[PDB]
């Protein structure tokens, strides 16, 4: 509360961990389904069914332009590319499974570097 503060976590390696993150992300071999938006003119029902789009490229480019105010909404756009994933795609298809071995993958790296 006012003038009550918990110890200050260091943060100042936050943005740089992130992008080694994201960077591995990027270079996975089942990263393909996730590198680019998703065209919306060629992809009947995506842009009426997904709300809010993701890809990693568009990540990257929030994440070097400093419109991540902090780690967690970082880790709510990975989240948000899998979860759209997810509601698109049957489990049973290789971009399907792409994106449940993808969140696996990433959430590894998120506990291992933060938690």
């Amino acid at each position: 509360s006012m003038s009550v503060k918990k110890p200050k976590r260091d943060d100042s390696k936050d943005l740089a961990l992130c992008s080694m993150i994201l960077t591995e992300m990027e270079t996975h071999e089942d990263a393909w389904p996730f590198l680019l938006p998703v065209n919306l003119k060629l992809v009947p029902g995506y842009k009426k069914v997904i709300k809010k789009p993701m890809d990693f490229s568009t990540i990257r480019e929030k994440l070097s332009s400093g419109q991540y105010p902090n780690l967690e909404t970082f880790a709510l756009d990975v989240r948000l590319v899998f979860d759209n994933c997810e509601t698109f795609n049957e489990d049973d298809s290789d971009i399907g499974r792409a994106g449940h071995n993808m969140r696996k993958y990433f959430e590894k790296k998120w506990t291992d570097t933060f938690k």
